[PDB]
Parts: C-alpha cells; structure tokens; sequence
C-alpha cells in the first residue's frame, strides 16, 4: 500500500544526523490516522540519495523482532524519498536508561543486551555491517522490547570479502570503533562485536555522562588532545591494551564479555550467536 505526502501531518522532530520526525498518516483528515516515524534527507545530494535508497533496501529486507519495522516509502515529492517506519514510543535507549536509571535492574539490562545480540546476529546472516552500534541507535518499543534502528551507516559486505573498507570516512563514532576500523577503516561483523562491547559498557554505566566512552577515553589519552591527534593517541592506547574500566557495580561475568569483545585480534572476538547464548545463561542464573 502507498503513503501520500499530502496526508502526512508533522507532529514533532525526533532526531537529526538526515532527520527523523513523528508524523500522523491521516488521509481521512479527522486526526484518527496512524502515528509513524518518517526519515528524510535534509541535504539531498546525488550521493546521499543513492546511500538513502540503499538504507531503505536494507531496512525492507530485514524482518526480526529486534529490528525497527519498515512500513513504506513516500514518493509523492524520486529525488525526495521519505522512509516510513513504525513509531517506537519510548525513544532511544540512551535517553530511556538515563531517565529510568538503576530502577532498571541488571536482569532488565541483560534482557535488552540479549535482544540487541539477537538483532545483530540476524543482521550478520544478511551480510550487513551496522558500523554505528550505540545505545543512541537502539529504540525502546516498551519496557520488555528494544530494537536496532538507524541503518544510516550500514554497509553490505562484498560477495568475496569478510570486511568493507571505507575510502572516504564522514562523521565517525571513533570511541565505539575497533582498532582496525581506526587504522585501516575496515568494518566487519568482528568490528560490530567490538562496538557491542561498548554498548554493554554504556548499559552498565547507566549512561552516566562522566563515565561515557568519549569522557573515559579523553581522560586516558589526555583532555589536551585535539582533532586528528585524538585518533592518533586512541589507536596507540588501544594497541597497548588501554580499555574502558569496569563500570561501578557491574557483575564480573558481564565485564569479562566486554573485555572479550574488545580483543585486538579480530578472529579472537566472540560471535553474536555465542554472546546471545552466554547472556541468556547469565539471565537464567540470576
Ligand atoms: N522508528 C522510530 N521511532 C522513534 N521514536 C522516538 C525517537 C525519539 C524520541 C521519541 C520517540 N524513533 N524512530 C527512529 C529513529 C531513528 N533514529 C534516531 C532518532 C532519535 C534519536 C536517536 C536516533 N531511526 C529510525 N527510527
């Protein structure tokens, strides 16, 4: 079925990077229409249109309980596509956790960790590399279900390679990046596992600003480091086993999982299939 542009009523802006807005698809014009999440380009360049269309193809091919649901495409404006998605009412996990802090216990954090793992394992079966796994890109459906959203940086692996090489990087979440992604701009399932270790760290710090991966890494390299010098010092730190600390009150077994995801050897990092099995075992034990 189709979405006519004239019937999409703007409600609220949700986020920018592209922009995501909350809209009501209301063709009956009685405000009884479905509330949807709408992604559109803000600077619709020919390269950005090409990437956005690929992102739409990626989302549409994915059907999993922990992946935001594709609803459609609104053409009504080909050079000005609007991606229609289900609206997830509790927002990003980063905001949700920061708002409802230790009132979410370890058992609840591990239910979210398991869902993120499962979503990521399914994404890997389609040979897609997220590249931007972070709590800000994880959305909350309700208190019992989280879903990976934002496939803006997602890449499809070439047919004959287990990595994707980014020739000209744009804005990059460097404090979530694997060493090989920082040094050689190489992205793989293994670099998404390293970023997953960082998500686990974010969860267990309860999004405390002073404990954030940029705040901790800046302190370790020195707050005096600026621009490209941050990337130089971060690479040297990671190569020398400088890691994010164990969050206050974090169980030993969860910190062990983080440290295994943060292995310098790409092949030694765990698989998302084993992480989901391990996390479900911890939850069972609790
Ligand atoms: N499907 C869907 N529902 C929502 N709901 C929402 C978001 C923020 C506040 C309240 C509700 N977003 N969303 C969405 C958002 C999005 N990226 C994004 C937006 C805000 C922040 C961080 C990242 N990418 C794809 N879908």
């Amino acid at each position: 079925t189709q979405f006519e542009e004239r019937h999409l009523k703007f409600l609220q802006q949700l986020g920018k990077g592209g922009s995501v807005e909350m809209c009501r698809y209301d063709p009956l014009q009685d405000n009884t229409g479905e509330v949807v999440a709408v992604k559109k380009l803000q600077h619709s360049t020919e390269e950005h249109l090409r990437d956005f269309e690929r992102e739409i193809e990626i989302l549409k091919s994915l059907q999993h309980d922990n992946i935001v649901k594709y609803k459609g495409v609104c053409y009504s404006a080909r050079r000005n596509l609007k991606l229609i998605m289900e609206y997830l009412p509790y927002g990003s996990l980063r905001d949700y956790l920061q708002k409802h802090k230790e009132r979410i216990d370890h058992i609840k954090l591990l239910q979210y960790t398991s869902q993120i793992c499962k979503g990521m394992e399914y994404l890997g079966t389609k040979r897609y590399i997220h590249r931007d796994l972070a709590t800000r890109n994880i959305l909350v459906e309700n208190e019992n279900r989280v879903k990976i959203g934002d496939f803006g940086l997602t890449k499809v692996l070439p047919q004959d390679k287990e990595y994707y090489k980014v020739k000209e990087p744009g804005e990059s979440p460097i404090f979530w990046y694997a060493p090989e992604s920082l040094t050689e701009s190489k992205f793989s399932v293994a670099s998404d596992v390293w970023s997953f270790g960082v998500v686990l760290y974010e969860l267990f710090t309860y999004i405390e600003k002073s404990k954030s991966p940029p705040a901790e890494f800046m302190r370790m390299i020195g707050n005096d480091k600026q621009g490209q010098m941050i990337v130089f010092h971060l690479i040297e730190l990671l190569k020398n086993n400088g890691r994010l600390p164990r969050p206050d009150g974090c169980p030993d077994e969860i910190y062990m999982i983080m440290t295994e995801c943060w292995n310098n050897n790409v092949n030694q990092r765990p698989s998302f299939r084993d992480l989901a099995l391990r996390v479900d075992q911890i939850r069972d034990n609790m």
